[PDB]
């Protein structure tokens, strides 16, 4: 197997390639995981960087499906109301289609909607996150910042955006970050897709600062402290958070690494309940 494009997934209102890795052999039903590139980055490119991706789709019969962004120097927009919003348009709805799309076309199993992504992408993954908990089961967001912390900026890119998320400027309190979430989607009753972030200790372009803002973000979101911590968990230096009963969040600090997390692809399937 390999990747191919789709040329029509439906209404695309981001303007946005999508690309799908469907192994030979498919589970009956197979659960879809969304993969975000980052910033400058590419569909293409995201599928050959994650290099363990596609044969755990291989073992375990679920789809990967790579969207990718050509405006905003291949950035996700996580800054206009569109996208921040349920049902708003942009770039989130895109990628809301894509999944109809493979979940219809492959016969796939609506309540295993997964997405992963890379400091953009991990951006984007906490905005489907907020914005479409009717869709998504579960996110693994590898360096990435708080859900709306660029709301209103110009743009979501090193040359576009206010520079004050990246720069670790933008600090709030946990129910202010509660409070971001929800006007993802006004007046949602609803749960939230389980949680997994992951940041580097010594990432000069996205500041590790908003580690501790996403840490405070979902922790509020789901109404947990920290009850349990596992050092050189999984890899010596990353230190493993797990929230509540550790259902909802857990959170992992990696000492010495810098952009981006790698990701770890165990620790992010167990996540999604998949091995
Ligand atoms: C959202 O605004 C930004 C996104 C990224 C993304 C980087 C990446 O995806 O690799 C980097 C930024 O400044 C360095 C920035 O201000
Ligand atoms: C949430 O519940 C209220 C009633 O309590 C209802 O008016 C509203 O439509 C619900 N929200 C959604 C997204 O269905
Ligand atoms: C979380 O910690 C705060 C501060 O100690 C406490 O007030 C709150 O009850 C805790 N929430 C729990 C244990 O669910």
């Amino acid at each position: 197997a390999t990747l191919s494009q789709v040329l029509d997934f439906g209404n695309n209102p981001g303007d946005n390639e999508m690309w799908i890795y469907v192994p030979d052999q498919l589970a009956a039903n197979p659960a879809v995981i969304v993969a975000l590139h980052g910033c400058l980055g590419s569909a293409e490119g995201y599928y050959s960087e994650v290099q363990d991706l596609p044969p755990a789709a291989d073992e375990n019969g679920f789809i990967l499906v790579y969207p990718g962004s050509n405006d905003d120097f291949h950035c996700w927009d996580v800054a206009t109301a569109e996208s921040l919003t349920h049902d708003g348009g942009s770039d989130s709805r895109s990628i809301v289609n894509m999944v109809q799309y493979t979940l219809d076309k492959y016969s796939g199993d609506s309540s295993k909607v997964f997405t992963t992504g890379s400091s953009s992408g991990a951006m984007m993954s906490l905005v489907l996150a907020a914005a479409y908990p009717d869709v998504f089961s579960g996110v693994a967001a590898y360096s990435g910042v708080p859900y709306g912390c660029l709301r209103g900026s110009p743009g979501s890119s090193p040359f576009t955006a206010d520079q004050a998320c990246a720069n670790g400027e933008v600090s709030r309190t946990a129910q202010e970050w509660k409070d971001e979430v929800k006007m993802a989607w006004p007046g949602y009753n609803g749960t939230y897709p389980k949680v997994q972030v992951w940041h580097g200790t010594a990432d000069s372009v996205i500041s590790p600062n908003n580690f501790d803002e996403e840490v405070k973000q979902w922790s509020a979101v789901f109404g947990v402290n920290v009850t349990k911590e596992e050092q050189d968990s999984p890899l010596d230096g990353y230190t493993r958070s797990i929230f509540g009963d550790g259902s909802h969040f857990e959170a992992y600090l990696a000492e010495g690494v810098g952009h981006v997390v790698p990701t770890q692809v165990d620790s992010t399937l167990r996540w999604f309940g998949l091995i």
